[PDB]
């Protein structure tokens, strides 16, 4: 009635000498697995022995201020919610109207989504370790900057941040008006998949900024300024030619100086929105943060910002503009873009496919209403087709059912190349991917497949090929699914924008 | 009554039918109801501006609160003489007279 002892507990020396390996291989960096036949090399490329991994996935947004399409919109209603707020505190007749404080109060926004965007390019530039060979210099490709200047130019990339926000940081806007909280929480931040030291890294670049473009008696009209995309090596001379034309037409200013200082004194000090300052000792880590990945899980790209020289062949005037004027819709802030673009005046065939009901996945089983309502903010559905004009017309838009305070453009995935030299490679997308008929794309197709599934929430794929004329749908591991109709998703986001822009009580 | 603003030439409050008994009226139609209750006054600057002057001139604890509902709210049957009295009273006038009447 003894139990003998084990082979493992017999031999532990035997046991622990052969299962010795070396783990926790480093990121970035090109991986041959060999052989373990080594004849099959008469087989060229039917034998894979190359391992890539990649570790920059960075979301290319548009600061929204939601759908409106009249007074009744809610940007409209917290203009006038604000401007009672800010008229009622301020002793004297002003001279700006409910829709010049809001259009100043969304130009704020995006000279503080510059601000963090050139602070992350310098605090990004700090960061070192050994086993994530993509730091720093994939997440500096991945925001458009060329790497090379900001270590050569250090100092001045340190007093253009700072002169940034000092002379942005003259202007003042509400603290309590969550939007600026919530684009600063997303433009400062890296953001790991997995709370793991070789984690892939999310990021989030502005694919656009709203630029004032005052008309006079005619009224405003927030135009878009493009950010360099990934690939681009932009110096400082770029970045300061841009932040340059965002600030000719409200930097000595007398409007925006006056709008401020009501702003300053309706809001106190304590209660204004605070731009961080650099050194040369600021470095951000890479969190892990629950709900930045929920809503990258269900972010659906919109497709690309159409401008006023993009050539549309059946679409003329769809340009994406905030606009203001006493003539139009009875002086409301007006915006209603349409979707489905991405240059290239032809239809991307592939938008098809982001014209199915969206699938919301969560993990676990409980679920809040803040966690669910969090998860759906980068998400924006098609409800119809825009119509053209002239029977002939190139590509197809589309009209949302609303959309949050920031819509998806598109996805940068960065990972390293299995050909020597194994550089970076940059791979742009939205969550729909057309696969055409040639022998080169289907491997790589693949490859993009296997590289996005290494990203632990990674954005839903829908992928269409030329001969099958078919589409498949979602791409993703569900854990905890539902199926969101435009509706529901129409509800979440007029409350999600309500929220943003509500400011607290007195009158 | 619905605003209706017109301008130099002043202001006028129309009416806005409600649905009747019997009418099985869904959702969409009390949204649009409200939709047109609202279109000229949720956006606007001169509510906004009145509305933060009445706001000014009276406290918040001076406005009047609306009761916000979850899925436990229960308005029960109450007795109430006053109530009762103005109904054993009432007379008919009759219907609205519209525009298109």
């Amino acid at each position: 009635t003894r139990n003998d002892v084990a082979w493992y507990a017999r031999y532990p020396h035997i046991l622990e000498e052969a299962t010795r390996l070396p783990f926790a291989y480093p990121i970035g960096q090109y991986y041959d697995t060999g052989y373990s036949v080594a004849s099959a090399t008469e087989w060229s490329k039917y034998v894979d022995t190359s391992l890539t991994i990649p570790g920059v996935m960075c979301v290319n947004f548009t600061p929204t201020p939601g759908e409106s399409y009249n007074k009744n919109s809610p940007i409209n209603i917290a203009a006038q919610n604000v401007y009672t707020y800010v008229r009622h505190m301020n002793s004297g007749h002003a001279n700006y109207e409910q829709a010049d404080l809001m259009m100043y109060l969304l130009a704020m926004d995006s000279l503080y989504i510059f601000h963090s965007y050139v602070r992350k390019i310098l605090a990004i530039s700090k960061l070192y370790t050994p086993v994530n060979k993509y730091f720093p210099r994939a997440l500096l490709v991945a925001l458009g900057v060329d790497p090379e200047d900001v270590f050569a130019n250090q100092a001045q990339w340190e007093y253009f941040v700072n002169m940034v926000a000092y002379r942005a940081g003259a202007f003042a806007a509400p603290a309590s008006m969550t939007y600026y909280e919530r684009h600063a929480w997303m433009s400062n931040g890296l953001y790991v998949d997995q709370d793991v030291t070789r984690a892939q890294i999310y990021m989030f670049k502005p694919t656009m900024l709203w630029k004032y473009e005052n008309l006079g008696t005619t009224g405003t009209k927030l135009v878009p300024l493009m950010m360099p995309k990934a690939g681009d090596n932009r110096k400082l001379v770029d970045f300061q030619v841009l932040f340059n034309n965002l600030v000719s037409t409200m930097l000595g200013d007398e409007d925006f100086g006056i709008m401020s200082g009501d702003v300053f004194k309706a809001f106190g000090a304590d209660g204004l929105v605070k731009l961080l300052a650099v050194d040369s000792t600021t470095m951000t880590l890479p969190t892990y943060d629950p709900l930045i990945l929920a809503q990258i899980h269900s972010a659906r790209a919109v497709g690309a910002p159409i401008l006023e020289t993009s050539t549309l062949t059946g679409f003329p005037g769809r340009q994406w503009q905030i606009t203001q004027n006493p003539d139009v819709n009875n002086g409301a802030i007006i915006f209603h873009p349409s979707f489905g673009y991405d240059g290239q005046d032809h239809e991307e065939l592939s938008f098809r496919a982001m014209c199915s009901n969206m699938i919301l996945n969560l993990p676990g089983e409980a679920h809040s209403a803040e966690m669910i309502i969090e998860a759906t903010r980068l998400a924006t559905m098609f409800q119809v087709k825009a119509v053209p004009a002239g029977d002939t017309s190139k590509p197809v838009l589309y009209l949302p059912n609303g959309f949050g305070t920031e819509v998806v453009n598109d996805y940068t995935m960065i990972s390293v190349d299995k050909a020597t030299p194994h550089d970076l490679t940059i791979h742009t997308f939205f969550n729909n991917i057309l696969v055409p008929n040639a022998k080169e794309n289907y491997v790589a197709n693949l490859e993009l497949l296997n590289n996005i599934i290494q990203f632990d929430w990674a954005p839903q794929l829908y992928l269409t090929y030329g001969i099958a004329q078919e589409s498949f749908g979602p791409f993703a591991q569900l854990n905890d699914w539902t199926i969101l109709t435009g509706e529901t998703l129409a509800r979440m986001h007029e409350v999600c924008v309500t929220s943003m822009f509500d400011v607290p009580q007195m009158g």
